[PDB]
């Protein structure tokens, strides 16, 4: 009945959204760390190839490794630029819009939870509208509903309650007086009229919206109405705008999975940086033919397909460095070394050796 406390079918879908929004900061931290990690892996491969070239310098194998080193250093460069230009804003915006909306929802739900007079009369009722619910740890009436922002650990969340189309559980409600409102539980947050609702001497001067514009509390003796939020469209200045902002920011997320962060399986000529380097440093002519690039490449890779690129990478990975450059009993093959700073100083050692050979 109108002007009565809210049954579980009303507030459980809000709990579900709040719990899922709680994971958006975790996903943002995961993605920012994953981007940095992938950049670091690209840089390690660039450094191994560079070290191999110095060790084997002046050979066709070394020139192949220079091409490989250039490729992976450009991947690392481009991932850092994308982290600056795109990923940082995407992940901060998702974190902020999700956390802001969660705060709007949780403040409303916490008010419902506390506004009660007895075990059978209050604003937050169970599924049958018989008993007011209580919070026990991170649950309310048996529903996960912490009403707090959890400690932020990296995690990959699975979009369930907020997806590509909108908030799946926040559907059009045709019969709120019977499906949202209890039969007898009293709740002055259920209307703006003075007899049973928020008005004191008279009715409130207008309808009131709560939960960032989701629910509309009329100032007459009538049931609430809700915005359907499951088939959203991009808009500006809506009463429920924070729902749209979080949905839009979440839909834009790519993770650390755009092309800068992934390896390329194309033929060698099409791999990042390869054609420009062949043209500028080997052919020494701009606007070259494809046949010429492929012909140059066979000199150094014995072919021009991904298989010949992998073969050079295996030679790079198997190359040992000088024993004294690693700790006692530690591995010396480049493929068994990782960490940018560790490989950077090994490259510097071999560049000094290269200088001493020219001396
Ligand atoms: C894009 O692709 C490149 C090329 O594949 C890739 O660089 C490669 O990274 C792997 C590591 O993921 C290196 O593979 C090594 O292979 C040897 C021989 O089988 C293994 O022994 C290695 O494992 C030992 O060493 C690891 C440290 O590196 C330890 O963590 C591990 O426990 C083992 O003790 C390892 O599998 C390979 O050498 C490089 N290749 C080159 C040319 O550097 C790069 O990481 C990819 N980029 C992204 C973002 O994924």
């Amino acid at each position: 009945a109108a002007e009565k406390g809210f049954k579980q079918a009303f507030w459980q879908p809000l709990c579900q959204v709040s719990e899922e929004l709680d994971d958006q900061p975790k996903g943002a931290l995961f993605t920012l760390q994953a981007a940095a990690s992938k950049i670091q892996k690209m840089r390690d491969a660039a450094l191994r190839a560079s070290i191999y070239a110095e060790i084997n310098h002046g050979t066709n194998r070394a020139k192949a490794a220079v091409i490989v080193a250039n490729h992976y250093a450009m991947k690392a460069d481009s991932g850092l630029e994308a982290l600056k230009q795109t990923l940082s804003s995407q992940e901060v915006t998702a974190t902020a819009t999700a956390s802001y909306l969660k705060g709007r929802i949780d403040e409303y739900l916490n008010l419902l939870l506390q506004t009660k007079e007895s075990g059978t009369s209050g604003c937050m009722m169970d599924t049958s509208g018989t008993n007011t619910v209580t919070k026990a740890g991170g649950t309310i009436g048996g529903v996960p509903c912490k009403l707090q922002l959890s400690p932020i650990q990296p995690k990959r969340p699975a979009a369930t309650y907020l997806g590509k189309a909108g908030y799946v559980g926040l559907t059009r409600q045709a019969d709120a007086a019977n499906n949202f409102h209890a039969a007898a539980a009293e709740c002055r947050l259920a209307s703006g009229h003075n007899t049973n609702g928020l008005g004191k001497s008279g009715q409130l001067s207008a309808a009131v919206t709560m939960a960032a514009g989701y629910v509309t509390v009329a100032n007459s003796q009538t049931a609430v109405t809700v915005q359907a939020l499951d088939a959203l469209q991009e808009a500006s200045g809506a009463a429920h705008q924070p729902w749209i902002d979080a949905w839009k920011a979440k839909k834009a997320l790519t993770g650390a999975e755009t092309a800068e962060f992934r390896n390329e399986t194309a033929g060698i000529a099409g791999k990042t940086g390869v054609t420009k380097l062949v043209e500028e440093a080997l052919l020494k002519k701009k606007d070259s033919e494809a046949s010429e690039i492929q012909t140059e490449l066979k000199k150094y890779f014995s072919g021009h397909e991904n298989e010949q690129w992998t073969a050079i990478e295996k030679l790079i990975s198997e190359q040992p460095v000088a024993q004294n450059l690693v700790g006692d009993n530690q591995p010396t093959k480049l493929g068994e070394l990782e960490g940018n700073a560790k490989l950077t100083t090994i490259l510097a050692y071999y560049r000094m050796e290269t200088a001493g050979k020219f001396e």
